[PDB]
């Protein structure tokens, strides 16, 4: 039950958002400060490579170590 950060740009200030009980958090719940969004990446900061968050069913699973501070990037289609 923590916030995790989310921006739709790197360098923007990110925003915090709400995760479940079971540390997971809504594609909903992103959606909701982010419309259009379908999921979320970040940058792994051991490779500086981009990192896909697994969706399954509406609902984001963190990284195995958890969300941490890092920033999530939301991803929109097309």
């Amino acid at each position: 039950s923590e916030y995790i950060r989310v921006t739709e740009d790197e360098n923007d200030e990110p925003i915090e958002i709400p995760s479940e009980d079971d540390g997971t958090v809504l594609l909903s719940t992103v959606t909701a400060q982010f419309p259009g969004a379908c999921g979320l990446r970040y940058r792994n900061p051991v490779s500086q490579c981009m990192r896909g968050v697994r969706l399954v069913e509406g609902i984001l699973h963190a990284p195995d170590a958890g969300w941490g501070n890092l920033v999530y990037v939301v991803n929109y289609p097309k």
